[PDB]
């Protein structure tokens, strides 16, 4: 229980930590920092209630930790304004390795490049 | 045109219907269905709670429908055991499709590709160390 993937209390650490970071990149309107902080909220809080019920597992924390990712990836991607695309990537891309580095000290680069990934194949999509 | 993230009852009623349905699917164990069902009543909990508030939009509820369909193709492509992921994949692209159906009575093709591809991507990754 050493990770935002098994641990939730990291988990939710992890979320506030990437919109700290991300509140002094940029790319962003303040409509898009809004929405995202508002989704990141709602995810910590449903994790926490889960965690109070005994209802989080691995399984679970990684796919509610792809739920947050994905939702960024999304906003970036889909919502109209702010910057470039390749800004916004840019700043999603640093503001999840501060927040490895603010949880367990250690970046998983592999997870960062996939996110990446998303942002491109979400905004293709659309 | 009218899409899950048009409004939260939308989006709460796709997510249910898509679980619903799901579950008489091919491809799955319990433990991946249980845990699927879990995430998805967080995420309906969660647009009960921003929409008692006014703080759902459709770009805000676009993100948590992705949020929810992210979880579960990261479910079906990495959590261990059930069927094929061809299986997997195709039981999730039919039960988006009925769960459109059923609630805005449109199917949204351009997600349900996104999906599946999601699938791909998330067992070629993984989620280790």
């Amino acid at each position: 229980h050493t990770t935002p993937w098994t641990n939730p209390g990291l988990a939710e650490n992890f979320m506030n930590s990437f919109m700290q970071g991300l509140s002094s990149m940029p790319g962003f309107t303040a409509s898009q920092l809004d929405n995202m902080s508002t989704i990141a909220q709602s995810m910590v809080q449903s994790i926490q209630s889960l965690a109070a019920q005994g209802r989080t597992s691995p399984n679970k924390l990684q796919a509610l930790n792809m739920a947050f990712a994905s939702s960024m990836a999304e906003i970036a991607a889909s919502q109209e304004g702010g910057g470039s695309l390749s800004t916004k990537t840019s700043s999603i891309a640093s503001a999840m390795s501060n927040a490895f580095l603010q949880t367990t000290g250690v970046v998983n680069q592999p997870f960062i490049n996939e996110i990446t990934q998303l942002v491109s194949m979400f905004a293709q999509a659309g």
